[PDB]
């Protein structure tokens, strides 16, 4: 088996069906205990959590999904009827992310497409009847951060007040998207300071809230 099929057995043993944090408190016990994995983790978790309080985004896009970790760290905080999409080009990820979200009771909120963001965000209008985003969170392959956000854009999903998360700015690091919405004056950026998921060694997110054109 995989490391994301062990992940996904772990908390189908240790946690309780339909409580999403016992699911958390699962994942993050596996993989301090076992095997480290790129789960955001409980660290920036909180920081997560944090934000999403604030703004109670009624819709919220994910790029990267994982194994659902940061799917059903958000999901589990959103008010009745809000949604979230998550985008994960892995199919293997796909799936387990898919079971993550059933043994957490959370399928209803969440809508797990399995293909390149850069292919499914021109659809987001047209087929999944998106009208603009209200929060997207970033954390898919590295490198692919700037030109997402930069093609969420042509694609008119932001609107004013958008809030953009970005996990990973430190480690791995994203540096044309970091220095790209910095020096933007259609963002207004804030760097949360943290540590890399199971981890000593410094990471953080950046928060870039959309001001229009
Ligand atoms: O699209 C994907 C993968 S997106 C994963 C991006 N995320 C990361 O890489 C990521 C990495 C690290 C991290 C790694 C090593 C370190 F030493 C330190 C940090 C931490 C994170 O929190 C992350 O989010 C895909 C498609 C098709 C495929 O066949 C496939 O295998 C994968
Ligand atoms: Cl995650
Ligand atoms: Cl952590
Ligand atoms: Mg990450």
């Amino acid at each position: 088996d995989t490391k994301e099929q062990r992940i996904l057995r772990y908390v189908q043993q240790n946690a309780k069906p339909g409580d999403p944090q016992s699911v958390l408190e699962a994942i993050d016990t596996y993989c301090t205990q076992k095997e480290w994995a790129m789960n955001v983790g409980d660290a920036k978790g909180q920081i997560m959590d944090a934000v999403i309080r604030e703004y109670s985004p009624s819709l919220v896009l994910e790029l990267g999904a994982y194994c659902g970790y940061s799917a059903v760290r958000m999901a589990r905080l959103l008010q009745p009827g809000a949604r979230l999409l998550t985008m994960e080009m892995n199919p293997d990820y796909a799936a387990i992310t898919q079971q993550m979200l059933n043994f957490a009771g959370l399928q209803d909120k969440v809508t797990i497409l399995n293909g390149a963001s850069q292919d499914l965000i021109p659809q987001l209008k047209k087929k999944y009847d998106v009208d603009t985003l209200d929060m997207v969170f970033l954390d898919h392959w590295k490198d692919r951060y700037l030109p997402d956000t930069l093609l969420l854009e042509k694609c008119g999903l932001l609107r004013k007040g958008t809030v953009l998360l970005a996990d990973n700015v430190i480690v791995p690091g994203t540096p044309d998207f970091l220095a790209y919405v910095r020096g933007s004056s259609s963002f207004e950026c804030t760097h949360y300071s943290s540590y890399l998921e199971y981890m000593k060694v410094v990471d953080g997110l950046e928060k870039a809230i959309y001001q229009g054109p």
